[PDB]
């Protein structure tokens, strides 16, 4: 009755994640001056280059050079020896206004609560009682391994570390009436960019003793656990120099690590009218509210929209057999307790607030008591 | 016992899809000259611009200007009046060699069958008996609606159409012992870029009569079906001018439309050593082989890899309760019948062949009898 499941995460200096963080730094900079900014900011990263491309209509006056370079500085790319330097990279901007055709169909001359969805699309929310924060253990552990690397880099105890990292965790689970119960960690992968002087053995020993053991409870690690630590053997070239980055290329890291489902939309760089983000956050909030409210142990919520239409076109609930109530009954509870129009989600989840850069590494869910992580008390 | 499920698709001129097609045109151009080319080609599109960014190590001599412009011509963006013109757009190139650190850890001095995975990651394959091609009806219909638009554009019967389109289909399903049975179409969305002269009523009438009715069987359409046709009211600005495009931003359209699961990796622009593509294709092949072999009605397969390691780190099977055999037994059948090392997948699925641009619109799965769509006869 057991099975394996694998999830991955990446660090703050992973090139795709750099782009997500820059896109959300730009969004936050606009929102600080104009809470109603319309933002659709993609970031592209390659050796020596950050390019911003997309559509922004905003009353803000934003210094893109400063916003980009400060985000890169925070990540830790501050010297040519590391492969990338915020002080001296190229920042290119190809930003236009939002299409007037979109604007007129979505939000122009519309009451805020009745704004249309900014696009069509589908979105999912997921929650699992296997951890207190209602997230899959595989992805929680993967994120925490990347966060530990950044901590040990920033505090100087492993000064050979660089910002670009990836981790991957495979857990053996037991089925339990539709819920899932973690048993043990089967395999861990860690790859992290490093300086030219440190040797493989020093790195592998540190990754096991100072990273894995500082993150993963010993009860999950045993004589059979497989470790792939610096499996490529050499990772000196990294960041955008090693691999181009783009916004919205870590959408599974951003969400549930392969569990649940995904509708395809990226989060970073987008204001609340883009339901790819706001409705996914709302669907997480619904799912977590159902689990924390004791109605389910595990649940998947789908919603979908049409551009220009406020109310979702469809709402669906799948409880994996982990509720006494039928999925039909849960759907009625959701419809009674939640209003998933984007112009209402924005009020419930406070989505004009410039907190987005904080969401753009280590997953958008399961951390920090963001509004979508605070369950709603359900009436039924 | 019924539920709704929604999937979307996009057309050939959708800006993200333009990028996927260009990335795969570049891959094919390299493979035509060098079957062992190492390609990681991202494309970015905005008003007037195609940018190629990434890493290519290849013996080919490729004229990027010609390859990009011919791909855009094929899509149909051939005039400033349409918002984009292959003849006169900017093509910018920021392509470097593959990182030598990656190369040495993945493929340098390695027997081809024993090449390492080109990255870590997780990948899923899915199949459902609800259609002959073993794909979800929601996404099949969504793709076919986009293909119908392109057909009517290219044959001149709706000459106001432009290449950028999106569609979305919501189907009401019945559960059936873990399998799913489509009942009816609940809602259809179509948005398509159009010329300045055609009016909304002419467009909505054509979309219903000449597009939907030519694609969706009447048995699925009834008095309750909801139609959102040109719901934004105006879509003259389109293509990259309306919305930036990037490679790998339609990964759910490329796969299963929200059904099954996704590991996060993009397909387009990548040679066979990038398991994001090859192992997802192999996992589809496994899933479809299990369904066509009569072992399951519906199945999800996960695999995962570490950079530099040939064999998958994990393999998992979930049959939704649609097999008499346990998931454990199915996993043993898979392990006996398939070798999911990338250096073996390449031989089984013929992944050096330059057929990739054909995969880059209308989904990678369920069409055209590609090798991953031809089931393997299973021995057990
Ligand atoms: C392996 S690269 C993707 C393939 C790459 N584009 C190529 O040209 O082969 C994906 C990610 O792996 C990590 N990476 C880069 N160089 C690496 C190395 N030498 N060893 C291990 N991981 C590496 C970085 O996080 C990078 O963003
Ligand atoms: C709605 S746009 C995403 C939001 C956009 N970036 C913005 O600035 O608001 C996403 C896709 O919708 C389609 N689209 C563009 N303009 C549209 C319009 N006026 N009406 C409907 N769909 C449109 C195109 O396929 C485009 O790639
Ligand atoms: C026995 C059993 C009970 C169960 O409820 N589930 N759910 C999922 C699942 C579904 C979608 C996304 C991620 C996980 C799976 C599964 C396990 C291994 C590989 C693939 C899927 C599963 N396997
Ligand atoms: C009753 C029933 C039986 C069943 O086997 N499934 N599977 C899925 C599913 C799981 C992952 C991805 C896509 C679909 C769902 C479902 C339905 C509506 C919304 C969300 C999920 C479902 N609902
Ligand atoms: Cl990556
Ligand atoms: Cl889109």
């Amino acid at each position: 009755g057991t099975f394996l499941f694998t999830s991955e995460s990446v660090g703050e200096g992973h090139p795709d994640k750099i782009c997500d963080q820059i896109s959300d730094a730009v969004l936050d900079a606009h929102l600080q001056q104009d809470p109603d900014a319309k933002v659709a900011c993609e970031t592209v990263a390659k050796t020596g280059m950050i390019l911003l491309a997309g559509e922004i209509t905003s009353r803000a006056a934003v210094d893109y050079q400063k916003v980009v370079r400060e985000a890169v500085k925070h990540i830790g790319y501050d010297d040519s020896s590391k492969g990338f330097d915020y002080k001296t990279c190229n920042v290119l901007v190809a930003l236009e206004q939002q299409s007037p055709d979109i604007a007129q169909g979505v939000h122009l001359d519309r009451n805020e609560e009745d704004i249309g969805a900014g696009d069509q699309g589908l979105m999912f929310g997921y929650a699992t009682d296997e951890t207190e924060e209602c997230m899959p253990l595989t992805i929680v552990l993967a994120h925490k391994l990347n966060a530990k690397l950044a901590e040990l880099r920033r505090n100087g105890t492993l000064p050979w570390l660089r910002p670009d990292s990836k981790t991957q965790v495979t857990v053996q689970y037991m089925q339990d009436r539709g819920a899932v119960l973690p048993i043990r960690v089967h395999t861990i992968v860690i790859s992290v960019q490093h300086d030219e002087e440190v040797c493989l053995d020093e790195m592998r020993d540190a990754l096991k003793e100072k990273v894995i053991k500082a993150v993963v409870p010993a009860k999950y690690l045993d004589e059979d656990t497989i470790y792939h630590l610096q499996p490529s053997g050499r990772f000196v070239i990294g960041g955008p120099q090693g691999d181009a980055g783009l916004t919205g290329r870590k959408i599974i890291v951003d969400t549930y690590g392969g569990w649940g489902a995904h509708g395809g939309g990226a989060f970073s760089g987008k204001d609340y009218t883009k339901v790819d983000r706001s409705a996914a956050y709302a669907a997480r909030w619904v799912a977590k509210s159902l689990v924390k409210g004791g109605l389910c142990r595990r649940v998947l919520v789908q919603v979908s929209y049409a551009i220009g239409v406020s109310h979702p076109l469809s709402i669906s609930i799948f409880h994996y057999g982990t509720s006494q109530k039928s999925e039909r009954e849960l759907l009625e509870i959701v419809k009674k307790n939640f209003d998933l129009r984007p112009g209402v989600i924005v009020r419930d989840l406070d989505l004009k607030k410039p907190i987005y850069q904080r969401t753009a590494a280590y997953g958008h869910f399961g951390r920090d008591s963001f509004p979508w992580e605070v369950p709603k008390k359900l009436k039924y």
